[PDB]
């Protein structure tokens, strides 16, 4: 494999979007040692030229934004071509399946037309090639192999895997806040509001530095959700730091673990921005739904 | 003396910011004056919608006061306890003053009265009336509420009364900081008074040039020179960027929520191009004060600012 396609309201238009997700792209792989050589937008998807696909692909899971990702190879688009790699990509993904006659089916799409043959001609010839080279029977309902492929500007993308992102808005395309972050349910609130495309400064208040090293423990776990912020815990020795930083950094709102009034009218006015309190605010389900992802 | 009297506040005019936010943002702003113009003072406080700066040089300050934004008048005035004796004796006091200065033999004069807080036992009309009787028996003078050469001004506030004879009218606007902050393209004198337009409604402008170390630069930093006399509360630093992307990472780093350029329609063709790529080329909004802003308004700012 060479490449990893990457596919994904915002307030962000389309081409802003894609820019700051590719930046979020860019930096989640330099700072989990991933190589690559080209990132780039085309017919609405994102294509990252790598030699490490797999290990791309595992960190891009953790980019908010992204919908699905597929590791593949990337060829000429010529049906010769495209049949060799849809045989090989088969192969491979059939050794790890481990059966001897394994059920798939072929799924193409052509991004741009320019490619002679419509999508049922290349799945019926793709199909026939593989029928011939290799012990299998197609099954469009349950299969345990798919080859996917998909055609933009005379160059066919390869794959057998669709592996499902997070979902959620780039960071940094709603602004930016700070997380008062000091226990796993503040950190839980800063987690939902990234994925809400909100880039945030984390921030641990007071001199007492007893649970400091607890909190640096838990940024180090949503850092690998960060990526797009700087992603550095601010330690407050008082709120006056706390007000400095909102003002030098130009913070929009403020992010609390609050769970399900006093407290909030008080948080309104030693504030000078509007506080948020993702676990109160949004529905009790969906946090479910994404602690259970978490294994939290 | 011993006070400068800060009025803020103007019907009709909206602030994101609540009013307790507003105060302490004007009051920064006033202290960043204060200070960096070396103008001593004792301390500064907000209190029932007045904002009050106890020091010893009160014409200094307002006279630097002036310059900052979300002021609607300044009064230096004299601090004293509220007693009908007290407010009689330094009325007359400050009225013989402002009368010399005058230089009249019969000056025309009216009181102007607040209640700010309501435990003074006479109500406003009642102080005014009393005060001028005071001061109709000790000087030539005549009462005139139309055209008067002097105000004799008094505001009673917590058992003190502030006295005054001057009132200097402020820019209005907002104070600096209460609008969010945005970077202001800075390369020519209409770009400049773009800025100062926005900084006016309350916006921090992060003033940039877009160039080299030339010639240019050397006339755009004496523009902000001028400029940064009306900027406390911000940082004020103008930011030389060498390419577009330096100024992409300033909107970045600095949480920039918006542009502002000093465009003119005249500067437009029909399809306003330069207005649909500069909204492609920022990630954020891009404002143009010489052409969102009305022309008479306009002209009145430039008419004040002596341009």
């Amino acid at each position: 494999m060479n490449v990893v396609i990457v596919r994904y309201k915002s307030r962000q238009t389309r081409s802003w979007f894609e820019k700051i997700l590719m930046n979020n792209i860019r930096e989640a792989l330099v700072t989990e040692e991933v190589p690559y050589k080209e990132i780039f937008s085309r017919h609405g998807r994102i294509i990252v030229k790598t030699n490490s696909p797999k290990e791309a692909a595992n960190v891009l899971v953790r980019v908010f934004g992204i919908v699905s990702i597929s590791p593949a190879m990337e060829v000429e688009a010529s049906l010769e071509k495209i049949n060799r790699t849809a045989l090989l990509m088969f192969r491979k993904k059939a050794k790890e399946v481990g059966k001897e006659r394994p059920k798939f089916r072929v799924t193409a799409r052509r991004i741009t037309k320019e490619f002679p043959l419509d999508s049922l001609e290349i799945q019926a010839k793709v199909g026939e090639y593989i029928l011939n080279n290799e012990n299998c029977e197609v099954d469009l309902k349950n299969y345990d192999i798919e080859i996917g492929i998909e055609i933009m500007q005379g160059k066919a993308y390869i794959y057998t895997e669709k592996i499902k992102g997070w979902g959620g808005l780039p960071i940094g395309t709603e602004g930016r806040m700070i997380g008062i972050l000091h226990d796993e349910l503040s950190a839980l609130a800063i987690f939902l509001m990234m994925k809400r495309g909100v880039e945030v400064i984390p921030v641990y208040i007071g001199k007492d530095d007893k649970n400091l090293e607890k909190v640096r423990s838990l940024w180090n776990l949503l850092k690998r959700y960060s990526y797009g912020s700087k992603g550095f815990l601010v330690v407050a020795e008082s709120f006056d730091r706390v007000l400095k930083l909102i003002r030098d950094f130009g913070v929009k709102g403020v992010i609390k673990g609050l769970r399900p009034v006093s407290e909030i009218t008080e948080d309104f006015k030693m504030f000078p921005v509007p506080v948020y309190y993702p676990l109160i605010a949004l529905p009790e389900e969906y946090i479910k739904s994404v602690k259970e992802r978490l294994g939290l």
